[PDB]
DNA sequence: AGCGTGGGCGT
DNA sequence: TACGCCCACGC
């Protein structure tokens, strides 16, 4: 695994495979929020991350527990994950 | 718990 | 470049 794209930022080492995936790091450098969410206005760094935020604005849980008999549902599929760990 | 926000990665 | 995931730490 060759990652030609590297962060020259002060201090930084950090190599990457794709040259989205550098840009995306160096956000964390300098604080560009690109995305701003149309309800509420509030801006981030990420667009997949405004997308899993909007849903704090509806509900809207896709990931349901499988466990019998719980009710239980989540936003996102990590949250589910750590629920299902719970349940052991 | 709910979710910000890095990491990774596929298409 | 775009869109979209899963992983998983930390508050
Ligand atoms: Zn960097
Ligand atoms: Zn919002
Ligand atoms: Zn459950």
């Amino acid at each position: 695994s060759e990652k030609p794209y590297q962060c020259d930022f002060k201090d930084c080492e950090r190599r990457f495979s794709r040259s989205d995936q550098l840009k995306r790091h160096q956000r964390r450098h300098t604080g560009v929020k690109p995305f701003q969410c149309k309800t509420c206005q509030r801006k981030f760094s990420r667009s997949d991350h405004l997308k899993t935020h909007t849903r704090t604005h509806t509900g809207e849980k896709p990931f349901s527990c499988r466990w019998p008999s719980c009710q239980k549902k989540f936003a996102r599929s990590d949250e589910l994950v750590r629920h299902h760990n719970m349940h052991q």
